[PDB]
């Protein structure tokens, strides 16, 4: 948590819930996220690369999955920055996302669990 | 073939057409491709990242390379939702691609041939 | 640097500044590059996937970094094609970039040092 203030580029990889090995999710999360270390506060900001598909996403904070925050939403370019506190960089941060399908049909919600693993601040 | 209906996201690698390695191509098209298994019908389903770039793509179908269908398209986001069905998702799937270079010069087409190595649905 | 005439698409990877290993700011920058070989002279053509962020680019030309030139710009998908002149696709080409955090706060700017590894043209 010993981060002093201003802007830094975290990366980061979405695994599988119960298995640490690469999450297909990982590919509607732009990389690496955005930290400001603000105030002793860790916000991590990252842009949701399809806003139509990825309906809703919760990330763990106080125990508890919360919905998280749009920092600014881009409905041209089908993508929006969201806003999240995290706990402990050394946890797998574990997430549940909402997603629907672009296709012609009756079906096509769907909903997946995995976890963020973060690396260090640069 | 043995897949229950609704809707998987299913993962596929871009292989040069006559090496077992990654294929340049692979960064137009989104991964992972969505699965929907409607009356025993492999409909795939992929986003082809760059529009104005990719002008055809061409999937192999009952032996023969055929046309793909525009689920919709997105010329603001410079996107396009495609639509084609796969014969079997164990065999490398044979595909010929059609680009232009946004260069501002007379010679600006290409074409490349590569294959779609298709993992498991989820 | 024998090459004949026309449209070919280069890889490249990013690496940090001083360490042989992959730079974060590789996310910024769409892979392939494209490469026209016409009279002589060796012009790389990449998309700049976040136009907002991504305030400036330079590229060393002649001993010394240069701003590079914008092909097109995209306001709309986020976007951008610039083009750059590179001595030799044999040694990492040395690389700075200015960017700009999303956030709604005080600090945002950023700015780093990378290298461009080109591959073989194709």
């Amino acid at each position: 948590s010993t981060l002093s203030d201003g802007i830094y580029t975290i990366p980061f990889v979405a695994k599988k819930a119960n298995d640490d090995s690469n999450s297909s999710m990982q590919n509607y999360f732009n990389n690496p996220a955005w930290l400001k270390v603000k105030n002793g506060k860790k916000m991590v900001a990252m842009t949701v690369n399809d806003n139509k598909t990825v309906t809703a996403l919760k990330t763990t904070l106080a125990g508890t999955l919360q919905d998280v925050k749009v920092v600014s939403e881009d409905k041209d370019a089908n993508t929006r920055i969201v806003e999240f506190e995290v706990e402990d960089l050394n946890q797998p941060l574990a997430a549940h996302v909402n997603y629907e399908a672009p296709f012609n049909g009756s079906v096509y919600k769907g909903q997946a669990d995995f976890r963020y693993v973060f690396d260090t601040a640069k």
